[PDB]
């Protein structure tokens, strides 16, 4: 695998709360430079996302409720359908973990399908980050599961600020759970090539990385 | 201070992303029975803790645009005035640190004055989570002013999700700051009764606290 096709598989991550307006045009300018798949920034970094990116084959992308899960569901979609207006291609929005652990199956889903609801009407995907650090396996299944009843494009392991992020037994479990229904993104602590590599193998079909740079060079 | 004074500073907290509808519940008892100021959860729980809390002294909180602060202003701002329209009595903002941190006062200000215009509209109170661990001794300071200036009624220390939480001196630097024109809520990491104690005595009118029970008995 070449470091071309390597860089199509990543979304180029920016997500720690005191990046400047430099920090975030640096992770645009590495993207450029490598053609990955997308940009992802938070919410407020759209507009400015899609002006470096424009002309350009690399997608701005969108991380919403992020990183807690634990927005109201109007506000996940609001704070989405502000971000894909304004450049977002697409949404990765983050699982309502909580009513997950407490078997509250409908409101997950409920919550879920609105998202996707909006975003797809849009034309755009979503993503559904599990945060795999604070599930059981079979929660890891039940999620994935409800993600795919939702609507949900893809499947997401981590946000990158739980305890632990992508995990090649994790990533294989998602894969089999959706098989080739939804797309399965290996996200949060992915430092090395190798390690890349490793969760496309398992089952990754797209990657968050922020180590980039690293990686493809 | 008595007990039953003591738990009017305190803002009863629980924000972790798995946090269920029965972790949910048990905060809102221990509010309850021991007359805490609040209840401060992320913005999806406010109809069930305005449920819980109905009829009682202790009013349900929300925090916006948490922990990160980089939701985009406008999505901040629908977060904050949905939670109060479904029975949020104040708002914990996220200031965004990465334009306080890039030197974008203009933006940081208009961040502000977003919410705190909002928020005002419908008459309730707004506090600015500085989130001092991120931050210069300066920046606290331009915080707090920018915060003032834009109409806030409290400088908040911390998220509970950075690398450290409310400091002594960053209490005491912010009451200065802010003389008695606006409330500091010291919060993140208070642990014990004297920790509680003496943020107050460091210039805290207001704290966020998760071990409430184990600090008032």
């Amino acid at each position: 695998l070449t470091t071309e096709q390597l860089a199509k598989y990543i979304d180029h991550t920016n997500l720690k709360a005191d990046a400047t307006e430099a920090d975030i045009k640096q992770t645009c300018d590495e993207a450029k430079k490598f053609n990955t798949a997308s940009v992802c920034v938070n919410s407020y970094w759209i507009p400015f996302v899609t002006e470096q990116l424009k002309g350009t084959d690399v997608n701005p992308i969108a991380v919403v409720g992020f990183p807690l899960g634990a927005m109201a569901t109007e506000s996940k979609i609001f704070e989405a359908t502000t971000a894909i207006d304004q450049g977002a291609e697409e949404i990765d929005m983050v699982l309502n973990v909580g009513e997950l652990k407490g078997g509250n199956d409908e409101k997950v889903l409920a919550d879920i399908q609105g998202l996707a609801d909006a975003v797809h009407a849009k034309g755009k995907i979503l993503k559904v980050i599990l945060e795999n650090a604070l599930l059981t396996k079979d929660e890891i299944v039940r999620a994935c599961q409800l993600s795919e009843k939702a609507g949900a494009d893809f499947v997401k392991t981590s946000t990158g600020f739980s305890t632990s992020g992508a995990k090649v037994e994790d990533v294989k479990l998602m894969r089999e759970t959706v098989g080739d229904r939804l797309g399965v993104k290996a996200s949060g602590g992915i430092h090395s090539r190798e390690e890349a590599l490793a969760m496309i193998d398992a089952g990754a079909s797209r990657m968050g990385v922020s180590a980039t740079v690293a990686i493809l060079t």
